[PDB]
DNA sequence: AGCTGCCAGGCACCAGTG
DNA sequence: ACTGGTGCTTGGCAGCT
């Protein structure tokens, strides 16, 4: 209703601001209106809201006013930060054009889109956490998808075969943003997901991305990355990247690759086996007390980074788990020397993507040029290491000579934040910048011999010289002596209590100095551009660089940590197997104040199900998790919290624990899962569950499961279970047999012992436990009595 | 031995320690040291070797509510000199900014004697001051979950430590202070009293000595009388329905078993249209009482007020939150719209005593009056406060005109020489021939002359030029520092008239406090039973009538929440308990409706035990002391632990509700103890008992001893689903549905094959 | 060391001569 | 159609205390 908005009734600048509102319909548009951002309509209301500025608005001729708000231009970034923390992009639209020079309103375009997944500033990111963006995409066989760090070039494909492992999928990357085709089905995975973005259908066709990806790549095809094979995925790689390039609107020389990540080069972890096992994230939902909390111990952002991606993402190649374990045995002396130099290489991942981006500040340059200085040191250590995989490494990281003397050269030694202002670029770099530098110190020398030459000839004690960035330089006396000021004097401010004036001198002293700190500060950007320029062709190489650097900070980590809580290097047999002396839950071995009792398994083709009992916190939940941390421990190339571990190749862990609505359905929906999805070469856990609607209702199935995993699939099945009655089941069935966690009852009370023993418990200890927590004797002593009426029955 | 500026804060961070510093600079307030970090970590916001976290000064009070909310209190350092000039401490704010509408929030103390507790709570804004003396740990934990103290005061040598550990707003205080002579002086003396006999807790030591150190904290956080604290009130076990933490989260009375307030009894129940009633609603819900003379009185009020509630919600609206208002009057930080909102609720007084007129009910007419009228004190703010105030007195601009004449005159001499100064721009703009010349007012020069650049040099020779912008010159003259003077001068004296006159307010107000107290009460309290009695008409609840003994006795109930939210038919059900009939073994399927069968059971009875109306076609109920849930979900630690819990204090006159207690170890073991835990709660305690379980051997109860009795639900297969039927019938359930639960989900068909021969395997030796 | 209010640079608006 | 004056977000700081 009200006001007919056609385009002639609207003014030339609401024209063109709707125009490139057009462009992003439903994102906050930022548009430059001289030296502040402006946002208008309901994007106004909005930004009042979530930035807390003020709802004000424009005149109008024709009509209703316009509501508006709106930020300083030199003060972007804090709000920008703001609205991403809380999953808003926002479109930047800039000034292009010359305002001296249009008739009109100014040519603007919209020269980035701040979006949660493609950010990579160092103010709006955490240090030791990746922020991905990602694709999805299904249809009805599969899924495709993608996954980008901008602030990087790590540019992955995947197809993921069923709804889990999509799910275990957005688990494992936990994307910042997620973009998804308007035709998916599955929406129980993607929804209430952060920065989520239906796309439309078209973003997802397969000839397109293949002619972007190709076009990116420099390739005729994508043979040679190992995903030409792959539609499903490079559709979502598709999406991806041109929602990348319309974000930043420049181009990204540092994704020059693409990998794909087959099923069967990593041990798939279902959602449930990694929030269970804690990996970088607990129960709560805090980072205190997961694996990662005791296996972090990096010395570099990107380190922490590439750490975590590990544990999350464990690899089956013998070969690259062979090297890393070499690599933390030979490095593991050397560790307090290479730590605090590594520590100064910093996040050099990350300055290099903004290097690439163009968007890298004079302390990224500065810190780049402090990692530079650190490679000599590093060069010397890593050459006693006799290790193959140790020199590789050392290769990799190169040493850039000719750079580090480029910055040392062209930089100040601490910088200021932006070159905006100038005084980034040092002395004897350019010549010209030196000549145009005569003014910084023209003044004083100049205006303190003006001021006090002034001041005597003309016998007024109070007067002194002053600039005023609005009325610019002057000569100032007293209201007092004003009266007394020479007549040659032309007057240029006032004051309550002091006359200032300019004369022909001063003036033409403003006028040039005014000029020729505009020339250095033009001409200093053009050099900070240029350094740009000449740093960029040598970006593959620093990007290897940097990869080595955080590499070795991880495998160096990794050994200080297997001296530091005596840990030992696993070895890999041929076949399905898990054979452990002495091994413990390399988390709750740190964060136990007591001694945690060290515990065996052996687990083969043979002996591939064991049925855990025991009382309640007697221990056998703990002991099933550290079964599989050390599995993926050991599939890392780390060393391993026990005596010794021997394990055979695994291709899935299973986690099936007790639960939302219906809490028996999920669960045996999960069961499931693992029944259809098992193979032999897979690691299940079985936990306790929830009854049936009757007595021997779930029993029932936990019987007939735990047959189809011995019998058909032959897994190795680990199963805890409160079930006495399964304790049977070793009689009945090959591949299965008894063990159990111990506890001595003496007297009227229940010790828990942490230790494994063959065979089934003597007893089952519920009517213990039960006393324990405070039942009356009495009802006690009646249970007891009910007891042994059933155990009369056989 | 550090900088000249750290020097100051050290040494007024040593004067409050115990308390987190805000430290004045320029346009922040700065904590250092431990106040940054753990700041930093309260708040979300950044840390900067001296560790700092600043808040902007324009959001002071945001931010203040924000730390007071998690128990914190906080000292504000202002101004070079400096000295803390404020506190605010959790259990004792009475600012709108910094207190949440729908939500009470308490001072509490907690002490130990060799006998047994003592506990006191206090509304500060309300005035509501009650102690208690719990028999026990369990008792006095309960009292604890259900106050819910923003700030609990207590002693050195509390050895019960574990009650309170984990709890926000821990404030440790000398023995001393929990001293009984000076207790008894300190409480007389708030009272106007020389003993106690009246509030009827002469006789409690133990809570006297907790309300003691309770009101000297109150009163030493306040530095200001508290006349409106002049009851306290003791209450006793007797008196209400206890229920324990567990409990009361199973119900989801207030909040949600995720920490929300949606989907919750009060979600449903609590229309009403004050905060103050909202806040006596959930009260109410917390503490059932049992004394049926009060809960007869309310269900009269609440079927006589059925034909008025359409006229009176939109009048008690408008009353808004009296209560909280009252109590800046009493401290005398009262603000403009707080006089403003007192006139308006005076203003629906008589409007509201004509409609409760003709309300035949005693309880409504005794409401009617304690509601008052107060024309006098609604005529003096007629004439004294203008429709719409400002926020702040500080700028004048609250008093309205012909209220006060000495105020008139120097408005009117304000307001003649600005007339005066808008002429002159007209006159010298004429003179001037300059279009751009106009008068303007500043801090630093008063009134002045501005010309644009463009014009400024044809500015008259009698100007004296004082400040150059960039496009304009600024001047004065005689005559505008003369009428400068005459505006400054009698908008001053205006200002601190205005001021005088305010303060005047508050000693005619002031005086009819205690009847001021009382009217807002009895407002809260009939929007409480108007809402309720519109709950029941709309919602068809039907008044429940009380037997001298234990017994429940429901026909077509309902689950009072359940049956609002899902867009499904809701199953009503009925329920016979009596000492005949005391317990009731529930069996049937997952999702197949026990735990709601159970809690709308256990609703039911708190909402018949509040006065209110309930859902359902009929209920007769007898009398509950305490209401039992072990309803839901190491774990099986905790499930055993709450059942030892009740099997301890459940007695004849106990709602006890048990959900599938066994299940979590063997089947031998669990069976065993559900068994004998039946046999307890049927034979030794008698409790008004509805045990849920899986164990079909359970059902041989019924023949095995008196008094107990199988029940069931069913479920119907159809189509490719099932169908829970959510309808209680008597006998125990001859189909399990586990197996079918698992072919649905995909469990393959063979696997569950084998599980059908392996349960009749093992069903058969039974 | 603190309060106030001009200024930053884009547009459009509006009134006063063309 | 042309001149010269108004208006509006917030952060920075000159210019007064
Ligand atoms: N082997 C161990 N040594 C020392 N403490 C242990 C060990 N295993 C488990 N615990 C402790 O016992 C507690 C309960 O163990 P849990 O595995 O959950 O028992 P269950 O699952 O059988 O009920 C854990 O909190 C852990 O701290
Ligand atoms: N009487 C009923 N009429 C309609 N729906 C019901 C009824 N009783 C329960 N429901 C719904 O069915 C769901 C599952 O039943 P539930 O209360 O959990 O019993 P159970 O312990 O057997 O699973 C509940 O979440 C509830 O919303
Ligand atoms: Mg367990
Ligand atoms: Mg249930």
């Amino acid at each position: 209703m009200s006001a007919i908005e056609n385009f002639d009734a609207h003014t030339p600048m609401m024209q063109q601001y709707l125009r490139l509102k057009a462009q992003h319909p439903e994102i906050l548009l930022f548009y430059r209106m001289g030296d502040f951002y402006e946002l208008f309509y309901d994007d106004a209301k909005r930004a009042s809201q979530l930035l807390d500025i003020s709802l004000t608005k424009r005149g109008a001729s024709a009509g209703e006013p316009i509501p508006m708000a709106g930020i300083p231009y030199h003060a972007v970034e804090n709000y920008l930060a703001k609205l991403v923390n809380q999953g808003e992009s926002v479109a930047i639209c800039e000034q292009i054009g010359d305002p001296a020079t249009s008739k009109g309103p100014v040519e603007r375009k919209v020269v980035r889109i701040v979006t949660p997944g493609t950010i990579s500033d160092e103010a709006l990111l955490q240090e030791r956490q990746d922020n991905l963006l990602a694709a999805i995409w299904q249809d009805s066989k599969g899924f495709g998808y993608a996954t980008l760090d901008i602030s990087s070039g790590r540019f992955r494909l995947s197809e993921p075969a069923d709804r889990e492992t999509m799910a275990a999928e957005l688990q494992r990357t936990n994307p910042a943003e997620l973009l998804y085709a308007e035709d998916f089905a599955e929406m129980s995975l993607i929804e209430g997901r952060r920065g989520l973005r239906r796309r439309p259908l078209w973003e997802f066709e397969i000839d397109t991305a293949r002619q972007q990806l190709n076009l990116q790549f420099g390739t005729r095809d994508l043979v040679g990355f190992g995903v030409e094979n792959a539609p499903r995925g490079l559709c979502a790689a598709g999406c991806l990247l041109q929602y990348a390039k319309d974000t930043q609107r420049t181009t990204l020389p540092h994704i020059r690759s693409i990998t794909m990540e087959r099923e069967q080069d990593s041990i798939i972890m279902d959602a449930a086996t990694r929030r269970n096992l804690e990996i970088t994230q607990n129960l709560a939902g805090g980072a205190e007390n997961t694996l990662a909390s005791v296996l972090d111990c990096t010395v570099t952002p990107m380190g922490s980074r590439m750490l975590k991606r590990w544990l999350h993402m464990p690899v089956r190649d013998t070969r690259v788990l062979l090297e890393r374990q070499q690599t933390i045995g030979a490095l593991q002396d050397f560790t307090a020397g290479l730590q605090p130099v590594l520590r100064q290489v910093g996040d050099l991942e990350r300055i290099l993507a903004r290097l690439a981006l163009r968007t890298a500040r004079p302390r990224d340059l500065a810190r780049m040029r402090h990692a530079f200085q650190q490679l000599p040191e590093l060069r010397a250590q890593l050459e006693t290491v006799d290790s193959a995989p140790v020199q590789a490494l050392r290769e990799k990281m190169g040493e850039f000579a000719e750079l580090r003397d480029l910055l040392e050269r062209a930089i100040i030694d601490t910088p200021p934040v932006l070159v905006r202002d100038g005084g980034v670029i040092a002395s004897g770099y350019n010549e010209e910048l030196d000549e145009w530098r005569a003014l910084a110190d023209g003044a004083t020398d100049y205006l303190e011999r003006l001021e006090v030459r002034e001041r005597e000839r003309t016998g007024l004690d109070t007067l002194k010289v002053g600039f005023n960035a609005v009325h610019g330089y002057y000569i100032q006396i007293s209201r007092g002596q004003s009266h007394l000021a020479p007549i040659n004097y032309m007057r240029r401010q006032t004051l309550k209590n002091a006359e200032r004036y300019i004369i022909p001198e001063l003036k033409e002293y403003e006028d040039k100095v005014l000029t020729s700190k505009g020339k250095a500060l033009a001409l200093e950007k053009q050099l900070y551009e240029e350094l740009f320029d000449l740093l960029l062709p040598h970006l593959e190489a620093l990007q290897q660089s940097a990869s080595a650097l955080a590499e070795l900070d991880v495998l160096v980590n990794l050994a200080e940590r297997a001296y530091t809580l005596n840990y030992t290097c696993p070895t890999f047999i041929d076949k399905p197997g898990i054979r452990i002396t002495e091994g413990r839950h390399p988390v709750v071995e740190q964060v136990l104040n007591e001694p945690f009792i060290a515990n065996p398994l052996n687990l083969s083709p043979q002996r591939r199900m064991l049925i855990i009992t025991g009382p309640n916190m007697g221990g056998k939940s703990t002991y099933m998790r550290q079964t599989a941390l050390i599995a993926l421990m050991a599939y890392i190339g780390s060393y391993v919290p026990a005596q010794k571990v021997e394990i055979g190749p695994i291709d899935r862990i299973f986690t099936r624990v007790g639960a939302g609505r219906s809490t028996f359905m999920v669960e045996m929906t999960e069961t499931a899962n693992i029944l259809h999805n098992a193979t032999e070469y897979s690691l299940v856990l079985m936990d306790e569950i929830g009854a049936g609607t009757s007595t021997y209702d779930g029993l029932s199935l936990a019987w007939a499961c735990a047959e189809n995993l011995a019998n058909k699939i032959k897994a190795l099945t680990l199963f805890a279970t409160h079930y006495f009655e399964l304790t049977q089941l070793p009689e009945k069935m090959e591949g299965v047999a008894n063990v159990h966690l111990d506890a001595l009852e003496h007297g009227d009370t229940i010790a828990f012992m942490h230790s494994v023993q063959d065979g089934a418990a003597s007893k089952s200890y519920g009517l213990a436990v039960a006393a324990l927590a405070g039942v009356p004797k009495e009802v006690i002593k009646r249970a007891r009595q009910k007891l042994r009426e059933l155990e009369s029955i056989s």
